């Protein structure tokens, strides 16, 4: 039960929002960001479960582990300070990430079967606050993090 099926980690800088979405989502195109009120249209995508939003308190470099799991995790993230159950729709199954600092990041996270997933966002503010002074992804200490874990399992 609760079997890890696919696992990957990304390390990226961010000052406010890390955004997870299907590669086919409108946010993954320049036309989304070239027109006004992109911040309102991000929130509408979140409301519509087309993106998942990872907020950070201050600018830093953060390690995010993403897991496709057969069900909800048997063990919570050990140092998590917050846990929220949301969902995401992935019409192509290609899960990618960007930030409001780098909208063109298009960072591949995982390729999962297309469909709708329950999503657990686990985040450690304590771990996040260790990494505001990280200069680069390469300088992120290998034995530290993840600052958060994003777990997907099929919405049934």
């Amino acid at each position: 039960g609760a079997m890890a099926e696919e696992v990957a980690e990304i390390i990226l800088p961010a000052s406010t929002w890390i955004l997870f979405f299907d590669a086919s989502c409108s946010i993954n195109s320049p036309a989304f960001w070239s027109t006004n009120d992109a911040v309102d249209r991000i929130w509408r995508l979140k409301i519509a479960h087309e993106l998942v939003l990872l907020q950070v308190v201050l600018e830093g470099y953060f390690k995010v582990r993403c897991i496709l799991r057969s069900s909800a995790p048997a063990f919570e993230m050990v140092n998590a300070d917050v846990s929220e159950l949301v969902s995401i729709v992935l019409p192509s199954g290609r899960l990618v990430a960007c930030t409001t600092d780098e909208p063109t990041l298009n960072r591949h996270v995982l390729t999962v079967p297309p469909g709708r997933y329950r999503v657990l966002r686990e985040w450690s503010v304590h771990e996040e606050s260790k990494h505001y002074d990280v200069e680069s992804a390469e300088a992120y200490p290998a034995d530290e993090g993840p600052d958060g874990i994003i777990t997907l399992w099929p919405e049934r």
